[PDB]
């Protein structure tokens, strides 16, 4: 034969339904999974001290607001927060399924220059995955999250195809460990903003990335009913002294999108990538207004719904109210957003 | 750089504009392109000569059926017919002008053996093909057409790797050389129904195949928006006793579609490889009872469109009218079909 | 440019010159690193206690045996071993520099099922390997080893595609992770013998895989000139009743590595993989009579340098002396074997 | 079983056998297959008028040269030529007979621009290529040539993927076919010298094309023991100011064939790609002075053997005994520079 054995039914029956309440209408990801080191740069710019207790603080402040589960169907976490209980000794992921919220978690170990590129990165974190995702689940994640990182440098050939080979065999590796462990896996392929590129040179990028990482997806037997894509927006390098309009944004990412992924995915959960609050809405809000797609176009946002509501903390526990307030607007705006209902706050 | 050129906009606007018509609901495609030896297996089984005065009394036959465009949207032609005139000296185009048809046309030059395999086949036909191309459309084609054939064997491990990427290495090149001359290529890669395995293998060598196929598509910058898939259905194998289910056959085909096909691609124009008539349009109007689908699920039929007219018409003149009248019930099948409307005449 | 930047010609140097003397004429590699498991089965053979002072009494055995650098070029370690002292308190590391024996160390984390194959593996151990380089280099480590497995089984269609993309590229990141940390890679794709296919299945199948191999090499950047490969020989399967010939083995192994291995490779040092040590030798010796060769043909064997030794020294710490003379025996043998000089003790 | 059926053992004997008469010890190929407008080209430098019998007097003029199959092994023809009578009646095959020099046929049908490439260029010429080699074989033919181009332009990252891709497959295909056929496919993958890229540049580009023409070749079951290779010389770009020593592209040219040439490929048969009639041999003196190799190399050389020879006919018939004579000094040196004995006339 040489094909792939078939996938255990009552395993997939269980990736398709969680990743279809994943990405459920009018609902998307609050990506909470910032590492040790990630929080720190969050917390910096409001300057608050990185102590466990903050971050216990800071993440029962999240998943503790009330009504969230209205807009948000998951939690991606970092593992510090799984096995965490908040200051009044709760544990996170029991404010989160009092909520309704999926906890998901982070797993992949980090990024490693590939040897001789212009320090372009691997995705670590394959050994010992598969364990533990078995522990993972245990401790009630039903889904998991890799990233990988791509750049566009037109002068040094970036993205290189050993960067392209790399990202996709790791992120179809990592997919297939998950769905055997009985974890829906967000694949995250991250081409980033930095250059003074075109929305055009990103569009032409995105889509040769995405192919290549289906075509992958495809050869490890993952199931594309039991996934999700996580994928930056097409726009304009961050280096570029004007934006792409929000129509603009949505027409080239939803072409990338209608042109490379099979429509059996169900859904699409966008990183922010450094967009503002508002442009993260808005870029969303554009999209579902050119539907009904193939698949959900939603969200997985960490700054874009957490920016506002760090900065009205200020890590001061008395503005902990105002501060889910923010947060719940950003939930409400984004949860919007994906039905087309956002009010503000052909090329080929 | 390194990426394609871009397209000329207005030749991708007129290469998705007659993809759509083409695809068009309620309509399909009558696959008339057989060569004058194809047409004479098509004549042995009614005892009528191949005389080119026959092979237009045919075609004009098939033609000039009044009516016909509101079911079929092209005509496939074979080479002899495009520049043919019916047999009263109106030409062949002229009649599917005159009804609205869009006509089509084969470039590929056949099958040969690639070497040192068991006897799998490489489509040739490159050579000249942009050439040819051109011609092609100002005699009026605005569609192609290019067959690679497939076989399932497990014991003998077919299609073998050399066989699906040879299939989808001529299916790209012919593909963008098509779009540079402004023609819509239909992308033919036939899985033969040969053997006795089962719908469940169908299935997964139909998906490892269209994944190769769509990615050597992107490699060589082809425009899904300007072209069309002409795949079989997904079926058990001809040798086995018990025809699947047409609820069998509407689930496997449309889940290997969902699993492999961008939906950028307007529409999926299904072969019938041997089906009954009625086999072809219970299995297509089974697939449009679950949609809407993300592309047009429709037709490119030759025998299931024919077979009867043929029977009908049996060499004799005066069968004319009665032979237009079969083909019209089978073409209005098959557009209902198309709808989910013909009346009759989860696994992961 | 998009190319691989270039490699340090310093580091370059340092790892060509090191592969160089790994592969010196009439000299091999002793392979030393069974881990904690593996050395339980060979210690079950002879009924001898898996302590650690066993162990190190053992490798202490090997590594003092005088005169050994004669005829072995470098030993392969267990992490255990590299910073394990011998029972009177010299390091290992130290008995192998006393007999100009270069240090090696095997840098896998072992095997592991891919998800929705049967039983193919990958093979683990990228996570924080560029770090545990640099530790085994100031360790006095100057090569690696990394071992990956494929199956022939014919009605299984194995190795299938996934299984051989997966070694190919698990090799290639590992090498190129060793060369940039000064270490010489062990390229290590082993065909198990097991089934009774003939020499010409494993011929094929060791063709297809070293072809995908060296691509996979050339794609990440991959010194030759400082690599090893360490591949099986060609031979019947191990459930035949009938061995090839030795002169058989070594027309099909030649051949296999000449269709597919770039003579910049300074050496290839075969694997044993169940023969006998006489067999081991024997073969080894065929294929240097029909030299010279594009690049060193030689051993970097395990049980075929040490069956007998074992078996001689039965755990019994009298039996050291012995025991060392009948390990020198076995590498004088594959020495003499390396340059066709050993006594005993074409098809398309 | 899924791999290539085993190749006629006759057949494969045949091939072997005369790929290693054309790259005999001291021999090497005259390239006189210059198409019908390339000739012009070389005519229109002496302005001699392209008459069909000029052509056959050119032509004779070189095949009759006395002693020439002293130096030259084998001749690359045009199709004219092969079926062509020298201006007194010999066929031109009988005077190649004479002088034992094999006859050899370009079998491409140049090249086209591949769809929204920057004129980046496929070969064509598979449709009937396999009948065309029976006709050829038939003719006296015993080995084929098909030409394939890339070229360096960083600014515009050439060699794209799809032209590598588009080369690779061309060459793979047609090497295939010749097997079939009895005829040793020469196998040219040449990168023009367009450009003022560094050699290091040629060298990385040249490594690149050669690995992926190799996977090509065996993915595609191609004998090299039955092929021959024309690849470019690693140099500077032919904008370049200063050409590279004699010492540098010897040095370069060689390791990347090593890097990337399996040594079961019996011959290298550089072209001269532009080089002056003594760089051509000064080069490949260079390079047998760093012998032995693992395979032949040697020249398949058309201006670098033809350039004086032509200057010195100037049309001129009675200039014919003079013309042969410059032929018969750079066919000795050539073949002189092949044992690395012509007399003038590491990096990682
Ligand atoms: O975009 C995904 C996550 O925010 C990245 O988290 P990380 O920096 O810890 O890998
Ligand atoms: O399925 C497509 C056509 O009916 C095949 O026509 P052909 O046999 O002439 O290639
Ligand atoms: O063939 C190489 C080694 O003997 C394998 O050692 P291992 O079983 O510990 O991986
Ligand atoms: O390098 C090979 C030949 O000289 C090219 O001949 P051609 O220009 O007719 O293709």
């Amino acid at each position: 034969s040489g094909y792939g054995l078939p996938i255990s039914q009552e395993v997939a029956k269980e990736l398709a339904e969680n990743a279809r309440k994943i990405a459920a209408p009018g609902k998307g990801i609050l990506a909470a999974d910032e590492s040790t080191g990630t929080i720190k740069k969050r917390f910096d710019s409001i300057g608050v001290e990185n102590t466990e207790a903050n971050r216990a603080f800071y993440r029962d402040l999240l998943f503790s607001t009330k009504g969230l589960g209205q807009y948000i169907s998951g939690a991606i976490l970092f593992e510090e927060t799984l096995y965490q209980k908040s200051p009044s000794g709760v544990p996170m992921v029991d404010l989160l399924k009092a909520e309704g919220i999926i906890p998901g978690i982070k797993v992949d170990k980090g990024l490693e220059t590939l040897p001789l590129t212009d320090d372009e990165k691997a995705t670590m974190g394959l050994d010992g995955l598969s364990e533990r995702c078995k522990k993972y689940y245990e401790a009630g994640a039903r889904f998991a999250k890799w990233r990988a990182v791509l750049s566009i440098d037109p002068a040094k050939g970036k993205p290189t195809n050993l960067s392209i080979t790399e990202v996709a065999h790791g992120l179809a590796r990592y997919a297939a460990i998950c769905q055997a462990n009985r974890l829906v896996p967000i694949v995250e392929p991250e081409i980033l903003t930095d250059g003074s590129h075109d929305i055009t040179v990103c569009a032409e990028v995105t889509e040769r990335v995405l192919a290549a990482v289906f075509k992958a997806l495809n050869d490890h037997h993952v199931l594309l009913e039991g996934a999700l894509l996580k994928p930056n927006m097409v726009t304009h390098g961050s280096d570029c002294p004007k934006p792409a309009s929000h129509e603009e944004i949505a027409f080239y990412t939803v072409r990338s999108l209608k042109r490379t992924v099979p429509p059996a995915l169900p859904g699409v959960m966008f990183l922010s990538g450094g967009q503002s609050e508002e442009d993260a809405s808005l870029n969303l809000n554009e999209m579902n207004k050119m539907g009904p797609h193939p698949f959900q176009l939603s969200f997985s946002y960490g700054r874009a719904l957490q920016a506002s509501c760090l900065k009205a903390w200020k890590g001061v526990p008395e503005n902990k109210a105002k501060a889910q307030q923010v947060l719940m607007e950003r939930a409400r705006a984004n949860g919007e957003a994906q039905l087309g209902k956002y009010g503000g706050g052909y090329v080929y």
